[PDB]
């Protein structure tokens, strides 16, 4: 049973929180949560620093988490370890009846990234 540290799911949408907790239960590789909610200021920097594309991002409204694998051999950035987690997120999505999206040959940045879909969980107007 993988136990979670002090992780800021606080303000993350409860549908996604519950998917998180369950994916952990059923994960081959232990993981943590790097970012949950991202401030509009932090977001602004990221656009200008040429990181993120639009001024829009799931992270603003608690509709995204990014994870980091803790895979024993310490091999933190191994593509596969993120797919083992995607699989665990998808399945917790199948239970719980939540449609979860994975970033997904998958770049690190895409592979750490989970969100609740736009249709079901839309941005404020």
């Amino acid at each position: 049973l993988s136990q979670r540290s002090k992780d800021r799911l606080v303000g993350v949408h409860p549908d996604l929180v519950k998917v998180v907790h369950r994916a952990l239960e059923l994960t081959p590789v232990d993981f943590g949560i790097t970012e949950g909610v991202r401030s509009l200021e932090t977001q602004k920097k990221y656009v200008a620093e040429g990181k993120s594309k639009t001024m829009k991002s799931r992270h603003l409204h608690g509709l995204a988490v990014d994870v980091v694998a803790y895979p024993k051999d310490k091999d933190t950035w191994n593509m596969k370890y993120y797919r083992m987690i995607a699989d665990a997120f998808k399945q917790a999505g199948r239970e719980l009846g939540v449609s979860v999206e994975w970033g997904g040959w998958v770049s690190f940045k895409d592979g750490v990234h989970f969100q609740l879909p736009h249709s079901k969980y839309p941005d404020p107007k």
